[PDB]
């Protein structure tokens, strides 16, 4: 389309995702979140299969109820656009700052339709690679959004394998870490320290520098709380498993698990089952569930090196553009 048909009210967010703004289609008031990349920074940072990765992978997840909305992709002469779902209740790391962790039932849930998110993404054959409590967003209703698809592998069905070292600190799998080549494994892993953080509020591993935390993922064993309930520890202690092969998720059926004994997986996946929590919001521009440090910067596409975009080639992000069916 044409950015000009969206009013840029504020910057949500900048970073590894570029900038993130809350945008207003003119025109109908409908409020959407839309992340801007430049074109030369994209080409100076090296990502332009990072970027088409993205956009790929964010036009299936329309498919699943879990996973951010993409309602369509444009770009201009400078400019690649998403248009998203515009969620203002707050990521889980937020929420868990004000209360430290999420009671049993509580994170159980969270559990149980992240791993449904995750699921679909692996029988798409998609690794997300960037499980983390920052990138899981609450709707209106307090259902889960995994968000940020920038570190996502692509073709892996069945045997298919990768390499690169990819992750946060905190949840990166040891197998990554030994430079082996790895699968959705890696997932499995970083939901087990999402699990962990959740219920116990803590990091399971532990290093005053990223070297030494990475000999604490490789070494140590998590501590698990005496007051902790047997299953939730049960299930932390197979997911915690340092041969990918045996970890639950790739093994077994993590869906059978006693911790989710009473979880109807269909009525979930269906959104059927009452969320133990839902975000206050009085209105799109509340900022209350969220961090607000971007939010007093002008809402505005910085300047791009006008001399590398009338030089790159054109269409290395052709296939871009997309729409979202309606
Ligand atoms: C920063 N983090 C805790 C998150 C993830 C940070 C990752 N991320 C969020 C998420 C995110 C979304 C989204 O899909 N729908 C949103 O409303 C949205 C938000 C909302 N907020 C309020 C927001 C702040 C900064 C950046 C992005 C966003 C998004 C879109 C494209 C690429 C990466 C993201």
């Amino acid at each position: 389309l044409k950015i000009e048909d969206f009013e840029l009210h504020k910057m949500l967010g900048k970073g590894s995702f570029g900038k993130v703004f809350l945008a207003e289609f003119k025109k109908t008031n409908q409020f959407f979140a839309i992340k801007a990349l430049k074109k030369d920074v994209v080409l100076m940072d090296d990502d332009v299969e990072c970027t088409m990765v993205e956009k790929r992978v964010l036009s299936l997840a329309w498919e699943h109820p879990f996973l951010t909305h993409m309602f369509c992709t444009f770009q201009t002469k400078e400019n690649l656009f998403f248009v998203m779902e515009y969620l203002n209740g707050g990521d889980l790391m937020y929420h868990i700052q004000s209360c430290h962790k999420f009671d049993l039932s509580r994170a159980t849930f969270y559990a149980a339709e992240i791993i449904l998110g995750l699921q679909f993404l692996h029988s798409k054959g998609i690794v997300y690679r960037d499980l983390k409590l920052d990138n899981i967003l609450l709707d209106k209703d307090g259902h889960i959004k995994i968000a940020d698809f920038g570190m996502c592998k692509e073709n892996m069905l069945g045997d298919a394998k990768t390499n690169e070292f990819c992750g946060t600190p905190d949840y990166i799998a040891p197998e990554i870490l030994l430079g082996q080549k790895y699968n959705h494994s890696v997932d499995w892993w970083s939901f087990g320290v999402l699990l962990y953080e959740m219920l116990i509020g803590q990091s399971p591993f532990h290093g005053q520098d990223e070297e030494e935390l990475f000999h604490s993922i490789r070494m140590d064993n998590p501590f698990y709380p005496r007051w902790l309930e047997k299953e939730a520890k049960d299930l932390l202690v197979k997911l915690f498993v340092r041969e990918p092969e045996k970890r639950l998720g790739v093994r077994g059926d993590i869906r059978q698990h006693p911790l989710f004994r009473e979880i109807n997986w269909e009525e979930l996946e269906r959104k059927e089952i009452d969320p133990p929590f839902r975000p206050k919001v009085k209105s799109p521009f509340d900022c209350s569930n969220f961090d607000k440090e971007f939010l007093n910067e002008k809402p505005r596409l910085s300047f791009a090196d006008r001399a590398l975009i009338n030089s790159m080639d054109q269409n290395m992000f052709r296939n871009f553009s997309f729409m979202n069916p309606g």
